[PDB]
């Protein structure tokens, strides 16, 4: 069964627009989004549709690039590191729920390498 997806708006949360967060949306997120391995990560895992009744019994901090994109577009984040943590959470969830050599893990590994390549250098403030 599906829990509520992670929030993408929160009026009491303090927000900030930074050059680095703009970069995370304009180039980092949008480049990863077009990768041929991006499709499993563009939306919250639907455990009912995907027939994974144990997904959310295992994964307790779900995250996906669709949620990250909406957070960025809604200026949800305070700084780039908060956004980077969401990316890292998404990748780690994939490695936790699956196992080495799974097709989904191969995809996450390729995306994670591209992700780190893109954030290795960020713009300044
Ligand atoms: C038997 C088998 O392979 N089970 C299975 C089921 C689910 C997943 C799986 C998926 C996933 N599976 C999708 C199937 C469809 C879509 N679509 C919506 C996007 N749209 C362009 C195309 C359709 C998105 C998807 N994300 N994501 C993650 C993070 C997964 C895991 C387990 O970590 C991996 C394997």
């Amino acid at each position: 069964m599906n829990p509520p997806p992670p929030e993408t708006s929160n009026p009491n949360k303090p927000k900030r627009q930074t050059n680095q967060l703009q970069y995370l949306l304009r180039v980092v997120l949008k480049t990863l989004w077009k990768h041929q391995f991006a499709w499993p990560f563009q939306q919250p895992v639907d455990a009912v549709k995907l027939n994974l009744p144990d997904y959310y019994k295992i994964i307790k901090t779900p995250m996906d690039m669709g949620t990250i994109k909406k957070r960025l577009e809604n200026n949800y984040y305070w700084n780039a590191q908060e956004c980077i943590q969401d990316f890292n959470t998404m990748f780690t969830n994939c490695y936790i729920y699956n196992k080495p050599g799974d097709d989904i893990v191969l995809m996450a590994e390729a995306l994670e390498k591209l992700f780190l390549q893109k954030i290795n250098e960020l713009p300044t403030e």
